[PDB]
């Protein structure tokens, strides 16, 4: 019965209250779920980027936080490193924050969001399908594997 994380996932806590882009929910982790394939994103401590249908994995806990204006931190907690991507494709994470470490998060209108590359605004994050982090040159428009569904981990 417990196979799960913690507390009832299924529920829609403030349906809005007028505050969904402004800070107001980066107060708790956020699970990053993709629609494509229905996989969860989770860094690996060895960096290595990669996802995994277990949403228990404690790991998946990713800590994200709010910057500027449009701009959000990425964090790992047990990994302990923020996410990075680099100049070839390859997406890996480090113990330092470096200035390749943002990313711009576009929210649609179709409830889903897409996370854009700051230092490489040429393409977005995307996983393929079966847990593989996909280049970030094979990335673009089209796949839908940049719609996300992070859930807040509220109740």
């Amino acid at each position: 019965m417990a196979e799960g994380e913690i507390t009832t996932l299924p529920a829609l806590p403030e349906d809005g209250g007028s505050g969904a882009f402004p800070p107001g929910h980066f107060k708790d982790p956020k699970r990053l779920y993709c629609k494509n394939g229905g996989f969860f994103l989770r860094i690996h401590p060895d960096g290595r980027v990669d996802g995994v249908r277990e949403k228990s994995d404690p790991h998946i806990k990713l800590q994200l936080q709010a910057e500027e204006r449009g701009v959000v931190s990425i964090k790992g907690v047990s990994a302990n490193r923020y996410l990075a991507m680099k100049e070839d494709g390859r997406l890996l994470a480090s113990k330092s924050v470096t200035d390749e470490c943002f990313f711009f998060e576009r929210l649609e209108s179709n409830n889903y969001n897409t996370y854009r590359s700051r230092k490489y605004t040429s393409w977005y994050v995307a996983l393929k399908r079966t847990g593989q982090y996909k280049l970030g040159s094979k990335t673009g428009p089209g796949q839908k594997a940049i719609l996300f569904l992070p859930m807040s981990a509220k109740s």
